[PDB]
């Protein structure tokens, strides 16, 4: 099965999904001198007063909390966006050093970890038709680098240790995802497709330039969870990012000049 270790990782992912090498894959380096100002692009809406977390689940790959997505409660909208895109889950990718762990890069820098909370497009009624859809997700990306504690983030920290190994998972409720958020929406955008197998070219991407910073002993936490499920041997979670894929026939464009 894919993972990311020596010999399943994201080198070897082609031979199983071969759209790993499509033409719209992601995570991306965002060149910030070529990507373009669009004035077109609208604000980003993000509405996440009304969101209903249920769960958090280690998934053997990394651990999503989960959200109500059956009725419009958190929601995006705006941006690049046509419509009205659901709230279903977020979850992260890092590093086993503070130099590496996001999957998008900026101007080749790597940040410490990379935050995504992805959204699924109610015209197609679920999660499972809206991956089959170019236009299916859209997931907003949040950089993390390692300095001052982030509050918001630290019941997720604290819940860590109930979900150790894969296939763990745990009541979440009322987490509020507005505290994860840094203060400014502005972003880039391009289509791209999910960063882990199935890799389906599906996903609008939307990178906030403003990363928020996590102290160094919530990263600390992350790596302390377990690829393996319990009573196999141990395994630490970390280095769970697929490195950036060629931008091809794709422009990045900037909501900011
Ligand atoms: N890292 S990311 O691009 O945000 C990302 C990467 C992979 C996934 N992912 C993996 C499996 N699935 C999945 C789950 C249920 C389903 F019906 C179809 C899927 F593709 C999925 O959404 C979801 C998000
Ligand atoms: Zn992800």
């Amino acid at each position: 099965h894919w993972g990311y270790g020596k010999h399943n990782g994201p080198e070897h992912w082609h031979k199983d999904f071969p759209i790993a090498k499509g033409e719209r894959q992601s995570p991306v380096d965002i060149d910030t001198h070529t990507a373009k100002y669009d004035p077109s692009l609208k604000p980003l809406s993000v509405s996440y007063d009304q969101a209903t977390s249920l769960r958090i689940l280690n998934n053997g790959h990394a651990f999503n909390v989960e959200f109500d997505d059956s009725q419009d409660k958190a929601v995006l909208k705006g941006g690049p966006l046509d419509g009205t895109y659901r709230l279903i889950q977020f979850h992260f990718h890092w590093g086993s050093l503070d130099g590496q762990g996001s999957e998008h890069t900026v101007d080749k820098k790597k940040y410490a970890a990379e935050l995504h909370l992805v959204h699924w497009n109610t015209k197609y009624g679920d999660f499972g038709k809206a991956v089959q859809q170019p236009d299916g997700l859209a997931v907003l990306g949040i950089f993390l680098k390692v300095g001052s504690a982030k509050p918001g983030l630290q019941k997720v920290v604290d819940v860590l240790d109930s979900i150790k190994t894969k296939g763990k998972s745990a009541d979440f409720t009322n987490f509020d995802p507005r505290g994860l958020l840094p203060e400014s929406l502005d972003y880039w955008t391009y289509p791209g497709s999910l960063t882990t197998p199935p890799l389906l070219e599906c996903v609008t991407w939307i990178v906030l330039k403003e990363p928020i910073s996590v102290s160094s002993e919530q990263v600390l936490k992350f790596r302390k969870l377990n690829f393996n499920g319990e009573g196999e041997p141990e395994e630490l979670m970390v280095d769970n990012w697929r490195p950036a894929q060629p931008l091809k026939n794709r422009q990045i464009k900037a909501s900011f000049k």
